[PDB]
């Protein structure tokens, strides 16, 4: 049975409702690096929902980010 080698990685995801809108923080921290996206709704677009949207925003902000600092982690080593 030929191998799967299995890690584990977290985001941990801030969220603070503060004066109707609620504003996401996604940190990653793997290896010897650190990202962070950020995403921003309205509290109520149920507080439910907008905590749902930032975070849906924040998420994608951190996976956009992370893409690029790939790309120049590879570029860096092709030239
Ligand atoms: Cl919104």
């Amino acid at each position: 049975q030929s191998d799967h080698v299995l890690q584990h990685w977290t985001v941990d995801i801030s969220i603070d409702e503060h004066e109707g809108l609620t504003r996401a923080k996604a940190r990653l921290r793997w290896r010897e690096k650190e990202l962070v996206g950020v995403g921003l709704a309205r509290l109520n677009p149920v507080p439910e929902i907008g905590d749902e949207l930032s975070v849906a925003r924040a998420l994608s902000d951190l996976g956009k980010r992370m893409l690029k600092v790939s790309t120049h982690d590879i570029e860096a080593v092709t030239h």
